[PDB]
């Protein structure tokens, strides 16, 4: 009766008009598997497929994408005869890009070209007002980081440190702001900002 795993490819952090396909996996025999959106009535329901062994899944993929579609999602397992179903996924959070004003600046500190084993803080900063920033890392995209924005005048920023760097930290980095009224919904990408290590 154990609950299944949540996955998205390419990422969770999604433009409109992008499609994307949320895979739920469980190593119970679940005939079928229903998606479900935290507070939102409507429901997805896949049968079960084997295509790995030991493992029962479905691949859940969501049609050009839209601010509504911005949200968190949840999957669980039924069987069958049975009335049972499973304990529900960890929750996905799906976020939907270009849906509110102004544009964030990304920046490192010290720099872009690392020491591995250093202090590196990287900080979203906004002139416009953002109640929390989004730090995402080119794809493969698992993320992504959130944090609150500090109101340090005449800006609103949020500092993301990476303390003891590691080889593992570099790649290409993009900020987003988001405001309380859906922390879903986040502004256009800052300019990316690309970390390398040595």
């Amino acid at each position: 009766s154990k609950k299944p795993s949540l996955s998205v490819q390419p990422g969770p952090v999604m433009a409109p008009g992008e499609s994307l396909t949320l895979q739920c996996v469980s190593d119970v025999g679940y005939d079928r598997f229903v998606l479900y959106k935290e507070g939102e009535r409507d429901l997805r329901q896949l049968p079960g497929r084997q295509p790995q062994a030991g493992l029962s899944q479905a691949n859940f993929t969501l049609g050009p994408v839209s601010r509504s579609y911005g949200g968190q999602y949840r999957c669980y397992g039924a069987h069958n005869l049975s009335s049972e179903c499973s304990a529900p996924s960890d929750p996905l959070d799906i976020l939907i890009t270009g849906q509110i004003r102004g544009t964030p600046f990304i920046s490192v500190q010290p720099g872009p070209t690392v020491a591995s084993g250093e202090n590196v803080t990287l900080l979203c900063q906004s002139w416009r007002q953002f109640h929390t920033f989004l730090l995402t890392k080119a794809g493969a995209a698992d993320a992504p980081l959130r944090l609150r924005s500090i109101h340090e005048y005449p800006k609103y920023q949020a500092e993301f440190p990476m303390s003891p760097v590691t080889s593992a930290h570099a790649g290409t980095y993009r900020c987003y702001g988001s405001l309380n009224s859906d922390p879903y919904l986040l502004s256009h990408p800052s300019e990316p900002l690309e970390l390398v290590v040595s």
